[PDB]
């Protein structure tokens, strides 16, 4: 099933399994500070919890839940996601951040996980099997306008000059300029120019996985983007001198499948 909560609740059921923090992406930090506020925090919270079902009478936190909860804070292979979008107008900025997490050290292999959804003051827990892409691609979709894939034919650039070029088009310099720097053909300029500008709502996506003891994370992203054209792939790899190479392609889920699997091949897994 699927249970929604707030991230107080998911707060206190994460301080339950005795979880330091949640994954840095969700952006879910500890609410309070000092032991009267815990206090308070923590009499709330077990009402709340209390009466929406999740802690029993006997005070205990729902065990299918908590795991949940388990599941994301402490990952084995896990892909983080960003979503990045349109300001609210009043000057705003809401928080979107997804997380697909995977727990597997024996079976049920399956590969059973949770995805967890924050946003805003809420965040959701869900329990599936990421086995098949089909499942997986619309998830991380939604927080997008759900554009149809834009039509155009792939093209690449070193990820060095597009990230230099993001940048300067942060710091001031003009669009004309930065596109004119980045050497793109002429029939490739629109896509990038309403990939690095315009509405600019998109989904960083990052590979992640725990080997032992170590935590192991990809060096470089991957992007999904709506355009007002359509949607946009944006996949790195690595070219014969181990360049990094971004790579512009049309937004289809399999492509975004693909360029998934392909990005969490580069792990120890």
């Amino acid at each position: 099933n699927a249970v929604e909560l707030t991230v107080d609740n998911a707060w206190f059921i994460a301080e339950t399994i005795g979880a330091g923090t949640f994954p840095w992406v969700l952006a879910i930090t500890m609410p309070y500070s000092d032991a009267a506020q815990r206090g308070a925090f923590v009499d709330r919270q077990r009402d709340e919890l209390t009466r929406m079902g999740l802690l029993s009478p006997q005070g205990v936190i729902n065990p299918a839940v908590a795991d949940w909860i388990k599941v994301v804070c402490f990952p084995d292979r896990w892909l983080d996601l960003r979503y990045v979008g349109p300001a609210s107008a009043d000057g705003a900025c809401e928080l979107l951040r997804g997380i697909v997490a995977l727990r597997t050290g024996t079976g049920k292999k399956t590969g059973n996980g949770v995805v967890a959804l924050r946003n805003a003051q809420l965040v959701t827990f869900t329990a599936m099997d990421i086995d098949d892409p089909r499942a997986l691609v619309p998830i991380l979709g939604v927080g997008l306008a759900h554009r149809p894939p834009a039509r155009f034919d792939e093209f690449s650039l070193p990820t060095r000059v597009g990230a230099r070029a993001d940048e300067r088009l942060r710091s001031g310099v003009p669009l004309g300029e930065v596109v004119d720097y980045l050497g793109i053909p002429a029939s490739a300029r629109p896509v990038v120019e309403s990939v690095f500008s315009g509405p600019r709502s998109y989904v960083e996506i990052v590979a992640g996985c725990n080997r032992d003891g170590r935590h192991t994370t990809t060096e470089v992203g991957l992007s999904i983007v709506d355009t007002s054209a359509g949607r946009v792939l944006v996949s790195p790899s690595r070219a014969f001198d181990g360049e990094w190479v971004s790579t512009f392609s049309p937004g289809t889920p399999f492509a975004i499948a693909v360029a998934i699997q392909t990005l969490t091949a580069c792990l120890p897994d």
